[PDB]
């Protein structure tokens, strides 16, 4: 029974996430208005929102995304793009873990996702801190769909505790590491993670539990269909690390369900 | 206005049109159930609907689509697919008109669309007539999106007046010929043409009028945006050969608006 207010924020960061794929320019000047093709982010376009910094193929893991200033919603938004070819990304996904003791003790995380974040963290923390110091009453939100949602979760876990709260809104994010990391992500203070999933989306089911992966609690499960508008009654809050009955159900998953989080996402008309 | 009953046919033939692209099965042997990926054609899935015949790269013009038997709605549906690559197809669209005296006197048609149809006409007329002879109380409906909307319109014009009505439902169809042809399609007896357009979709604006092309009347104009659900009152019936104030407006057109007719069409999640 999610609040009307939190539902409206789920929609907004779904569109910031979507905007990471469908942004008008990929070399866009800082200060230029955020717009999308194909009506992928109308709520963002309604806002007084601008690009503070745009990154494409950035650092080791070819990280793509933007830092946005929203003067209407009073947000600093760091949005990470998922893969440009999601089916190929899924098939090629490695299940290798790595120590991430610098984020939390005994925590391990997907090699790729944690590597990629580490390679751009210094730059993006600096950009985020300039924004905080220029706009101290502005709320920091990190967001991402798919791979982008993994990056956003890792970055949030990493940069929390340094003076600014960081909310994270992840959309069809894969598992990011082991049970220790899931437990950290579940109780870490200095912001809330809203880990959002849809029906039988394949990506939150990877990498598999059998390779040493766990999901953080809680889960915000969208049970309304692919290409169906989402009502507030359509979101189910599921508590427990590796809880089942949401997206973690013993049935055949689906790629199309990955591309529909409140609206079209991870692809551009 | 349009009745709720007509709004439901528009939504059903939009999904029969969508299925020409997202047809879950290309194996697709006669008698197999119609299903789509990505929730593209749920109303078709609900119906007892089967492939009577399926064609790919058919004839000179490489016509693709299927002939369906629907025992729930009692339909014989010929569904033509538009292009695999609509943006490429829009850019390479040649405006050459061909004499089509054979279908109506003084009529000229798009050389491509009319040549394409003529090359599969004998084979496909025999398949509909076979289907009509076994199910004479069934309604014959030709439908398609984009290039598919044009093929259906030409097929309709050509095969009508042979003992069965042919209703045509086109989605974002281009202009198919000159004013003589547009007039023939406005008054032809032996079924109705439902020519449906969306906001500022580019495709119903091609080929241009200044290449001697005209639209048949009427036009059913969807005013609701891209990725927005369509309500009955969002559809405006616009009367008049080459009427303006629907899709035929002197503003900047849009490709994404081509891919949203009631839902996702001409593309498959
Ligand atoms: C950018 O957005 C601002 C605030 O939303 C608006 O007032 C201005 O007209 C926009 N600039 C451009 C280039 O459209
Ligand atoms: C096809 O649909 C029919 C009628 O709705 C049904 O009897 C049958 O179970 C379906 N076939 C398959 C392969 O699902
Ligand atoms: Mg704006
Ligand atoms: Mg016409």
């Amino acid at each position: 029974e999610v609040s009307q207010d939190l539902f409206n924020q789920f929609n907004l960061f779904a569109q910031y996430s979507a905007a990471a794929y469908c942004g008008k320019n990929n070399d866009a000047p800082a200060g230029t208005n955020i717009t999308c093709t194909g009506n992928a982010c109308p709520e963002v376009e309604k806002a007084d929102a601008t690009f503070l910094y745009s990154f494409e193929d950035s650092g080791v893991g070819d990280v793509t995304g933007f830092l946005a200033l929203d003067n209407t919603n009073k947000l600093i938004v760091l949005s990470f793009r998922g893969s440009r070819s999601i089916e190929n990304w899924i098939g090629n996904l490695n299940f290798d873990l790595k120590e991430i003791n610098d984020i939390c003790s005994g925590c391990r995380g997907h090699d790729g996702f944690t590597s990629s974040w580490r390679s751009v963290a210094d730059t993006l923390r600096q950009k985020v801190e300039d924004a905080v110091r220029e706009h101290p009453d502005y709320r920091v939100v990190f967001t991402g769909h798919s791979l982008g949602g993994a990056l956003a979760t890792v970055a949030g876990a990493d940069l929390r505790g340094n003076g600014y709260d960081i909310d994270v809104f992840s959309y069809g994010a894969p598992r990011v590491g082991n049970r220790a990391f899931a437990e950290f992500l579940t109780v870490q203070t200095g912001g809330t993670l809203y880990r959002i999933t849809h029906t039988n989306d394949i990506v939150p089911r990877l990498p598999p539990r059998e390779f040493g992966y766990s999901h953080s609690s809680p889960e915000y499960w969208i049970k309304s269909g692919t290409l169906v508008p989402v009502t507030r009654n359509d979101i189910v809050k599921i508590e427990g690390i590796d809880a089942t009955g949401g997206n973690n159900q013993p049935n055949i998953p689906d790629i199309p369900a990955h591309l529909w989080y409140f609206g079209l996402i991870g692809t551009c008309l």
